[PDB]
């Protein structure tokens, strides 16, 4: 996936793949670095999600930090939000994840983090990478060996999420939330974390099983049509589902309906902001509008950043930004964890409902409304170059382009973007407006550039 690392972490099928030779490399790779880098002897906390192959990975990987000299505290089965959460709380130097979040059963991978709990930076990804090739490992002498301690870290996690929002706001409210853990890490903590805010809760598939009885733990719209039908059912407030490793959270209002994540993350930050009374908004060049009108409507000013993960924390952090998100959600609260954590979202969200009086349906259906369109074709060659033409052709034309990510030509009522996949040959085209007909326009405005681009 870049040789080693992918996007955020490195995930294949477990013995395949991903063998105990692989982790345990990686484990003895990232304790050199760490040591390199100054530190004598580097404290790693290590967690992992509910995957039959995660206990044999995770000796693994904690036998190859300890041989190179490095205590580890080993969390056990946690959110990935949470070991983020638990590698600042420990003040260690460094974090990994044993996760393939919303993969297969068969899939496992590993995460490795900064001293406070982001994704690991590139550059540093990237010598662990030299390392774990060259097999090039700082091995301990027998008495500088590592030692591991175990820490359970469920009720601090929760515990640090409840101090940031109105809990008897919420009690009073009494929300009735019902939640699908997808056999997940988060049927450990956001059930708990439910019933101690002061809602009743219902659970579905909350029993942690690395088979994944109910499904591959990935909560798109396809996968949750039954939970839609059971939280309409309910008769509940709303229903909210994370994947596997519980860093996302996906809302379900009480008719049954979908919500898209950038929904929640415009009704998320519109409370934080309006909370600091400004501040600095960060997201991708691919989030709808929404989000610029809700920055200004307290004043806040808005970063894009380039599609891809890592890059909103990343941004966020370098520019201590004060709420950050993307296209789908993944809402990032920096004085949580610089990381997703759907829980936090959830609290969050929970607290804004509670003290609405409103209905879920309607907290969504009262933001500024937008519509979107998307398509992808197929492109080979220099992909990329054919967005840079596309660019040129708009402005050319009078358009307004924004390459900051692809070509995004920007108008007042919406946009549209042309960007090349970084993996597949494809040439994805976004459109959003405030109403169909532009949307439509807009789309088919790219569309066409595209293909006068391609002749
Ligand atoms: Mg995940």
């Amino acid at each position: 996936m870049g040789k080693l690392f992918g996007t955020f972490g490195v995930r294949g099928i477990a013995n395949e793949k991903i063998t105990p030779e692989f982790a345990m490399k990686i484990g003895m790779a990232f304790g050199t670095l760490l040591k390199r880098e100054g530190r004598k002897k580097p404290l790693v906390v290590v967690g992992r999600d509910t995957r039959v192959s995660g206990e044999m990975l995770k000796e693994a990987l904690i036998s190859g930090l300890l041989s190179v000299g490095c205590d580890v505290i080993d969390v056990g089965i946690a959110p990935t939000p949470a070991v983020q959460w638990a590698t600042k709380h420990f003040n260690a130097d460094g974090g990994a994840v044993i996760t393939a979040s919303h993969n297969p059963p068969e899939y496992n991978g590993i995460k490795l983090l900064e001293p406070n709990g982001m994704g690991l930076k590139k550059e540093r990804e990237a010598i662990v990478e030299e390392l774990f090739f060259k097999e090039d490992f700082d091995r301990a002498k027998w008495y500088e060996i590592g030692e591991v301690r175990r820490e359970d870290i469920i009720k601090p996690y929760i515990e640090a999420i409840k101090s940031k929002v109105d809990v008897e706001a919420i009690k009073k409210r009494k929300p009735f939330v019902v939640v699908d853990t997808s056999n997940g890490a988060g049927s450990l903590t956001l059930p708990y974390l439910l019933r101690e805010l002061g809602c009743k809760v219902i659970t579905v598939n909350a029993q942690p099983d690395g088979y994944f009885p109910a499904r591959n733990p990935e909560p798109n719209e396809e996968n949750l049509k039954e939970f839609m039908e059971i939280v309409k059912a309910l008769g509940a407030d709303f229903g909210v589902a994370q994947d596997g490793d519980a860093d996302r959270a996906v809302f379900i209002d009480e008719n049954g309906r979908f919500i898209q994540g950038d929904k929640t993350f415009a009704l998320v930050a519109d409370a934080v902001l309006k909370e600091k009374g400004g501040g600095l908004l960060v997201t991708t060049v691919a989030t709808s509008n929404l989000l610029d009108d809700i920055a200004k409507k307290h004043g806040a000013k808005v970063m894009r950043t380039k599609v891809g993960d890592l890059i909103v924390a990343r941004a966020l952090y370098e520019n201590n930004g004060t709420i950050g998100g993307e296209e789908n959600g993944g809402v990032i609260f920096p004085e949580h964890v610089l990381g997703r954590d759907g829980a936090m979202t959830v609290a969050k969200v929970v607290e804004i409902f509670a003290k609405s009086g409103k209905k879920f349906s309607e907290l969504i259906d009262e933001l500024p409304k937008y519509y979107q369109i998307k398509t992808k074709r197929h492109v080979e060659g220099d992909r990329h170059a054919i967005v840079n033409k596309v660019a040129e052709m708009a402005r050319e034309r009078g358009y307004t382009v924004d390459t900051t990510d692809g070509a995004k030509i920007i108008f007042e009522d919406g946009w549209v973007l042309v960007r090349a996949s970084g993996t597949e040959p494809i040439i994805r085209i976004f459109s959003e407006a405030k109403s169909k007909e532009k949307a439509q326009e807009y789309l088919n405005l790219g569309i066409e550039l595209l293909e006068k681009a391609l002749s």
